[PDB]
RNA sequence: GGGAGCCCUAGCACAGGUGCUGCAUGGCCGUCGUCAGCUCGUGCCGUGAGGUGUUGGGUUAAGUCCCGCAACGAGCGCAACCCCC
């Protein structure tokens, strides 16, 4: 179910345009298309998934990030399917560092959301 | 015979100056220019002066608006609120 599901839809991405560092993950190079190791993937999915579960187990929230076309929706859906913020459009500069500022903008969204369905608008 | 203004002389303390300096000033005015510009708060960059935002594409009478974007917002301006036709 693992390697089988992943092997039939995962790995074999990029070509020459790699990154020295990302070498301990590379498996082979058949067809100028670097082939990442899946047996080492499950190894990280283990630790990764383990940390994710422990985070949500203690009531932890995760902010998914995915703008690249092929992922926009996948993120929006997979995100809501769990209930947690997520920016698939354009990652504004300061979303984290400038939270107070950026986040403060949210208040406006709520005000307008209620003001639009109010009377004053009449 | 004392006194209030008040009027006078004489003396005292003071008044007056369109006399100087706009190169000690306030206030008001002109001017670039009704040009569309000039900045700030936090964030990020740089050792620093500073930068970004406000560089770019299209659009407008316009930093007007739109689309982009490590920036997200805001202020003095633009516009609108005032008068005339
Ligand atoms: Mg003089
Ligand atoms: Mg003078
Ligand atoms: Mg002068
Ligand atoms: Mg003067
Ligand atoms: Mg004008
Ligand atoms: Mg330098
Ligand atoms: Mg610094
Ligand atoms: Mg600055
Ligand atoms: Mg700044
Ligand atoms: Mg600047
Ligand atoms: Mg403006
Ligand atoms: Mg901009």
């Amino acid at each position: 179910v693992k390697e089988l599901l992943e092997a039939g839809v995962h790995f074999g991405h990029e070509r020459k345009r790699w990154n020295p560092k990302f070498a301990r993950y590379i498996y082979a190079e058949r067809n100028g298309i670097h082939i990442i190791d899946l047996q080492k993937t499950m190894e990280e999915l283990e630790r990764t998934f383990r940390f994710i579960e422990d985070l949500a187990m203690r009531g932890g929230t995760i902010l998914f990030v995915g703008t690249k076309k092929q992922a926009q929706d996948i993120v929006r859906m997979e995100a809501e399917r769990a209930g947690m913020p997520y920016v698939n459009q354009r990652w504004l500069g300061g979303m984290l560092t400038n939270f107070k500022t950026i986040s403060q903008r949210v208040h406006r969204l709520e005000e307008l959301e209620a003001l639009f369905a109010s009377p004053e608008i009449e």
